[PDB]
């Protein structure tokens, strides 16, 4: 029982991901009181580098060119929603980019608060807008 | 603007963590799966895999995270009607509790699951990636 | 002394090699009797990984995008032959990465066997075939 | 408090840096007498294989695909100087990549020396050329 | 032609290293950090966490340094008229010294201010990179 | 469909392995090694640096291998009339065999020549790579 990858323009990629926690905790990540410091800064390189190391990370995944990676935070009073919009010129989607750098983005912070918030959680990641394209 | 906490003030003990999470799919990914029929291959072995060298590369990935000699990874699935739940069990002998390599597993397994299946279900979602038990603390 | 590497369509490379172990092994392998796993499937996703991460390993070998990557395997009585076949388009051949698969692919299996037979022997590492193009 | 990447012919940058010792430290590391072995092909191999990883190590950067490596050193007196050449065919510019193959190029000769030379420094790591060019 | 020297006949003891580094840049860069205009976004945050994680990587980027445990690591700017001068604080209890980490820190926040800088000020160029302190050593 | 084994309760004791393997090339290539006439450089030096980053970088590359601190790692070569044998020592301080990373080292080691020759010999392969000893165990 194996494996085996897919062979071979413009596209673009969006995924999201919450965090949901304590408002304590919304609110230190968004005023910056955390000890371990600037969690949103932290999660937003985290995850831009995790795009980029897609291929790394997941087996059957190609090696990807990204041509550009954006990662925004939208904060509420329990819960924290990432968006990832990840955009390349290749011979294939870039969804798994995306919903990479939701994830590690999600783990940052979670690395972030855990001493705070133990019991954190890290839901609903999901694919929003693929470009065969829709 | 961040601070990686020292743990050089701290004893070396015997620790497991354990987290979960779940990839809800299709029942026809799930028939693809129990059939071996999916197109990419054995999605369950592949992302075992995937998880256990995720579990590794956790102090690459998580900035703050300090570099962890992990003595064991283990990754298990609950294949349901329509769910594939992920359980990582992560045992080391160091400094810290290792609960982000057991939620990273987790997290790159369900990534992982995700790539062999989106061709049959792109709208599956990952979930409920949550901390289960350190080890004394448990949900 | 030193170093420097060169400079600059659809490509193709073969290479194989040959895990010698005991009849016991390659069973135990085949029917996956192993208390660490199915090693079949984890030496094909270790070789697959490592094909990507050539350029990584290899020092004076350029970053390519490969565009499928499989790892096959032949069981025989004794051995176990590894065939990696890998595509591309680039400015340069793809064998290094097939090689590299088939090492890795070797070392992975013999991981996961040492505990049973760690006399085994990897054997026999070479290109097959190679798309200047022969 | 975040961040954001740039989105989108050949191509070529020239970055250089200067590890400054003793003496007797640079009389070491041409005629090889060292104990931890040849420290110029260690540096050259160190940061040929640095220049490939630089989105891995710069957040914001993009994976290119380098066409060609070159690290030279010019050994004076009391200092010697590195110089890399990056080649490249992608959407934008290699400066960066010449950079840390500098840095890490002089990173290394400084590991290969510390034990004979711990004050050494690192100067004057600088871009002289790329090619919007100039 | 290398040999990595050999660790294992030496003991384990707590240790820090201290190394800084100077970007030379324009009074307009300075300028453009004070008020958070960077084009790239915030320099500052982003290099830390270059830096941070960079420290961890040293023994996969340089090649006779061996794999250490780092206990913690700190990255600290101060900002001039028209340098900013970068200092790492690396703490290990393990069987050599972590000067390299502290300089490999150092310097790969310092290319990752450049890569935020370099479209307001292209010649800008990073200088004096150098181990201050390890422990009793000091410059 | 993989358990990686637990190491946890095992001691930590002063290890060393070593492997070998064999470059099967040609008198020419061997003449151009002596010589120092390669077109992309010094084999023997490249190889050797990659065979040593390459041990480290073992339970990145075999997915159930333990992260291992290695307190030293060497790469010899024997150049014959044909053929470059190699040969990987490690030595480290831990609670598993390091015959893996001995084993990787040499096999990178020999890819690099590979690289290094294929120009001139494309037809060379990779022989016979094999543990010698783990210390007592010996072939």
């Amino acid at each position: 029982g194996a494996a085996h990858m897919v062979d071979i323009t413009k596209r673009t990629a969006v995924a999201a991901g919450i965090l949901r926690t304590s408002a304590q905790v919304v609110a230190l990540i968004s005023t910056g009181g955390l000890p371990k410091g600037d969690a949103l800064a932290t999660a937003r390189v985290a995850g831009i580098m995790a795009a980029k190391r897609t291929s790394d990370l997941i087996p059957l995944c190609h090696q990807l060119a990204l041509t550009g990676v954006d990662v925004d935070f939208t904060v509420g009073q329990l819960d924290i929603e990432i968006t990832a919009t990840v955009r390349s010129t290749d011979r294939t989607g870039v969804e798994m980019e995306a919903l990479t750098a939701v994830s590690v983005a999600a783990l940052t912070l979670y690395d972030m608060i855990k001493a705070v918030d133990p019991g954190a959680l890290i839901d609903d990641i999901r694919v929003l807008h693929k470009e065969t394209r829709r």
